[PDB]
DNA sequence: GTGGCGAGC
DNA sequence: CGTGGCGAGCGCTCGCCACG
DNA sequence: GCTCGCCACG
């Protein structure tokens, strides 16, 4: 009767619609649009959804087959057209749209028609020949397109629902918590519109970089960059500046900041180091958006000053600022440090020793000969360690989730739960997570450090029993083979080590997750364990990984680096 | 747009491709590779050639600069890599190769990292220290290797096999290759090819390996690495021995000498000859004499070097070895060899007297009857006070002595005139196998006895015509050759030696025809020995046209025997000679 | 028998 | 996010004929 | 004729 995709689509609509303040962010014609959607037949809405999920290109009705809708879709198509949501081939007025709708033989045929010198050239060459040259509709036949603007309305609706959600989700269950809305994230309708346009631009730029289209990426970023200033004096940014960090990330300014940050990577990829420096200086000159990115900025900036521009003195100043700033995490900190020594110890910098005066005072390797992790596991199977897990960060993060579930999801923290479809509270990757949950955190982590083995086992079982299967981003319900395996592991790790790991994850998930060794192996009898990082040929320890090997070693956990040789 | 080096490389490769029978000496996969090169983009080929002349090591990608090829080399690198011609830093797995690639600061950094002793230490000591540190089946070396690669960065290396293929192709192009090849213009002649020099692919390969070894040995000796030069030489010695009884070697012995120099055996013979000098340096004089005996036991390779060989053997028997009787025997056998040049011959006789007059060998007098009666003259020697180049001081003195003109041109002066007088015979048609390709500066038999014997009728007629030629004839013929070949590259002729055609005509007028005929005869008959003895300087009074050939010798610089022989020859033909000594 | 190449699909 | 349909791109083989 | 990159679908 009622297909899943439409159910999901209708859930999102209901959630946004019943909440009146967000509903105030749409004009009358737009509400009229949603009304029109509601007036569609079911077959119409189902077709509309199936089409709406595709990026908008013209599609021949002979491309259309949907048993789940109708064995002949035409009356559905008529309905959607009459409603003003679909358009037919009679509205084809863009040359490129028609050119690209035609398959290969047709374009070849048409090429033969006009006495094009070559009819058998590449498609793109014919496309270009036609464009220079500038009935294709006469030969094409019946076609349909999703109408632009109404899809942009639904686009913004969907955007609003979850700004950052699998297909199974309509079947899937999220954790329970309570809704807490108090602050308005978008100042007005137009603010939402500017937000959405920034989003799409960032998505274009990202796409470009992924495909190596760096020159186009730079143009698109340069346009974005222009459009920004000419806004970044606008009123709404005001109330955006008043939003907490974990909500501020969903503002127009934050998005364009991210855009500028990719611009840095673009400039560097193109070896335009100078321009890059300016963007870095610019980003570091404000502290309003993306504090989390400050560490990345200084770290890249120093490298730009130190090794390609080679203007050493302001490089020194940069590094010193870098270490001096509060928001730098440990990884970038250490990287900056090693660079500080590096500049400090070359005859090139024999003189400028006097500018290095603020300076702070800031592992076991082995080798063996398809899967490098599985080879390691086989070896430790020989070494008496009958259990082992290749799960990287999710293993430990999963333990974190199992030990601190009720705190991660505790009531009383405004705006971290905004709807019933979140995998985690919104402040998770910010320091304010910990500062906002300090009393429960501090007392329970102390409770962990001193807890006897079986207590850990008991708490793990409790969470496992009460929570298994539901989506929590911290927990991979398939990382462990069984509750028992997890109980055996917590028994081997013991209370202080667990305490240490949970501390790191709670203080800083974004970087703890990225720091954890691939492997963990243990003997189920003796509870002797080793935490092993695995490196094949051309695989190297990152700075983050080195920091966490040290940290785990400090907690008394035994760590090892296993290199597989070709 | 289409750069010179690619023009040049394409000429060499095409010239080779156009001859099918030489092409039969390569297998399919190698030709396939060259096909693929030909199919590459222009930027691709440009890059390969620019990398090709750069020597075989890994090279850091941040050092490569080629604006004229590509502002971004990434996709070109990609093309050459996919095509199997280059490799990237991803393929660097030898610890030593990466340790060799690293700059000084980087190696210093790495050294401090592993708490290596003497970190301000020298590069090479740190390299050796790392390799020992690695030797802590299997080893801790691989991990060190990773980290050295990490600091080194993106790097490329020219692939070994394909480079070797192009290597052999260039080798074969010029059995006789600086930049100017694309633009330089050769004399005309017609190709006359009848011989296959290489029996098959592996014979060429053996040939090439001998070449590279000789190259190494020469390089080693030059750097004073006598120990490594000796090991390399001994390896080569076995490598020549372990080639014994090869079929193709018989075929090498069948072809004429002037092409025999283009065989593996000739090259190893040259290697053995330097081997003599090597062992002498290291005082292995025993091995020396033996090796020399070995060289002289055959007359198949480098007969031209026999004069050097006999003379050095005599010396070795004569002195430190102090084995006097066989020394006498050696000198006598030496003189009995007919192919020995006059210079060393004079040297050898001089040694016969020299031993005869130290009481040590008075008893052995019965062995002293071989004596020629040709005793040693002294012509006109003079001295000047030095302060500058010795030649230039001499020139200044002769201008004070009324010789307003002067040229410091050594042999190339007369050789140039030789070239002007006999050009069309030097390049004449009808002599098979002296011209093999379009890029020769000289006929292949030029420095070989068959040059003269193969062109005797035309030569005898032309030297007779020169001996009798009046001034006007000489000047006219010189102008003819000058005009018809001006600009063309002739190995005899230096187109910068003379001030102008007119000066050259004035010089032939001053020295005169009979002398010219005499000189051309000697150098035509025996170039490698005539060309070498000619005086550094030549001055003349432009009024009387009286000229002098002057050899200049600063303190501690002495007449060589060939120079002394040619002063005597020149005086005999009536030319006047003088020797100028500069005092410090 | 072999190579080298050009045309099919 | 991982996998399948599926179009676009592209290589391949084989076969001819000159020739030792 | 094949494999590979791209876009629907749970
Ligand atoms: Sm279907
Ligand atoms: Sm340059």
């Amino acid at each position: 009767e009622f297909p899943y995709y439409l159910r999901s689509f209708l859930v999102v609509l209901k959630t946004v619609l019943e909440n009146e303040d967000d509903m105030l962010l749409f004009d009358e014609q737009e509400k009229g649009i949603v009304t029109k959607f509601y007036q569609l037949s079911a077959t119409g809405q189902k077709l509309y959804v199936r089409l709406f999920q595709r990026k908008l290109s013209w599609i021949k009705m002979t491309k259309l087959e949907y048993e789940e809708i109708a064995l002949d879709l035409t009356p559905v198509i008529e309905e959607l057209t009459n409603a003003g949501f679909l358009q037919t081939e009679s509205e084809l007025q863009e040359l490129s749209e028609v050119l690209e709708l035609l398959s290969a033989p047709e374009l070849k045929s048409l090429a033969k028609t006009f006495h094009l010198v070559n009819p058998n050239g590449q498609k793109q060459q014919l496309v270009d020949a036609f464009l220079k040259l500038a009935r294709a509709k006469a030969l094409a036949g019946q076609s349909v397109r999703i109408c632009k603007g109404p899809r942009a309305v639904f686009s913004r609706i969907l955007l609003l629902f979850s700004l950052t959600l699998l297909v199974n989700l309509g079947r899937m269950e999220f954790p329970s918590y309570t809704i807490n809305r108090k602050t308005h994230i978008f100042q007005d309708r137009d603010d939402l519109i500017r937000y959405a346009a920034a989003t799409h631009m960032l998505s274009d730029i990202s796409s470009a970089m992924a495909n190596g289209n760096w020159e186009e990426a730079k143009e698109l970023a340069q346009c974005a960059k222009r459009d920004w200033n000419r806004l970044k004096n606008h009123p709404s940014l005001r109330c955006h500046e008043d939003l907490p960090l974990f909500l501020r990330c969903f503002t127009v300014g934050w998005i364009y900041t991210r855009i500028l940050s990719r611009f840095v990577e673009i400039l560097q990829r193109l070896h335009m180091y100078e321009e890059a420096v300016r963007e870095l200086e610019s980003l570091l000159s404000q502290r309003i958006y993306c504090p989390d990115s400050r560490g990345r900025w200084w770290d890249r900036l120093a490298l730009n000053l130190h090794q390609h521009l080679k203007r050493l003195e302001p490089t020194i100043k940069c590094i010193t600022e870098g270490l001096a700033d509060p928001e730098v995490r440990t990884g970038h900190r250490l990287s900056l440090y090693q660079r500080a020594v590096r500049l400090r110890e070359s005859p090139s910098c024999k003189k400028f020793k006097h500018l290095f005066q603020q300076l702070p005072e800031m592992v076991k390797h082995v080798t063996i000969t398809c899967s490098v992790e599985e080879l390691a596991l086989a070896h430790y199977r020989r070494s008496g360690f009958d259990q082992g897990i290749h799960g990287e960060g999710s293993t430990f993060s999963t333990l974190y989730g199992l030990l601190l579930w009720d705190i991660i999801f505790m009531d009383g923290i405004p705006d971290v739960f905004r709807n019933a479809c979140q995998a985690f509270p919104l402040d998770l990757c910010t320091d304010s997570f910990f500062t906002s949950r300090r009393p429960a955190l501090e007392a329970r982590l102390q409770l962990i450090h001193d807890a006897p083995e079986e207590s850990l086992r008991a708490w793990v079982a409790a969470t496992w029993h009460e929570q298994e299967g539901r989506v929590a981003s911290l927990v991979s319900w398939d990382r462990f083979t069984s509750l028992q395996q997890a109980q055996d592991l917590v028994s081997c790790l013991g209370g202080p080590v667990l305490s240490g790991v949970c501390r790191h994850l709670a203080a800083d998930f974004r970087h703890c997750r990225g720091g954890l060794p691939a492997l963990v192996v243990w003997n189920s009898q003796s509870r002797h364990f080793k935490l092993v990082e695995v490196k094949g040929p051309n695989d190297r320890l990152s700075h983050k990984q080195m920091i966490w090997l040290a940290e785990l070693q400090k907690l008394g956990a035994e760590v090892e680096v296993c290199h597989v040789v070709a």
